[PDB]
């Protein structure tokens, strides 16, 4: 009858969003799927609800890019035609980006099924 929670540590990866530099992480609660632009003390510039999050895709391994793309739930007053509205971010870590990508895929797939 135990319940656990996942225990990872929250990354904070170098991603590029919208051709710009910055930081893809969680808020500490783990609700927010979050991307603030270097040098990262403003404010986040993406907020995503992981309880809007309808997808996640990875190019896959060997790609010129590591890229993950978030879907979201359609908007209350889109037209029934629109494509949904997603959020691509490329991990740049010269070294470590699909290690990066995979631990942020792998933390946002636990909350996602946990919710
Ligand atoms: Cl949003
Ligand atoms: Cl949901
Ligand atoms: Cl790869
Ligand atoms: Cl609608
Ligand atoms: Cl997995
Ligand atoms: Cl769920
Ligand atoms: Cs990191
Ligand atoms: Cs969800
Ligand atoms: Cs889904
Ligand atoms: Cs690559
Ligand atoms: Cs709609
Ligand atoms: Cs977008
Ligand atoms: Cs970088
Ligand atoms: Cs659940």
């Amino acid at each position: 009858n135990l319940y656990f929670q996942g225990a990872m540590s929250i990354p904070r990866s170098q991603t590029t969003y919208k051709k710009k530099e910055g930081i893809l992480t969680l808020t500490e609660d783990r609700k927010f799927l979050i991307w603030t632009p270097l040098p990262a003390t403003g404010p986040p510039t993406v907020s995503l609800a992981l309880d809007n999050i309808t997808n996640l895709q990875q190019t896959p391994p060997g790609s010129a890019k590591v890229i993950l793309k978030f879907t979201e739930r359609p908007r209350p007053n889109a037209e029934p035609g629109a494509p949904p509205p997603q959020y691509m971010f490329q991990f740049t870590h010269p070294t470590d980006a699909r290690a990066e990508a995979n631990a942020i895929r792998d933390l946002l797939s636990q909350l996602l099924a946990a919710a």
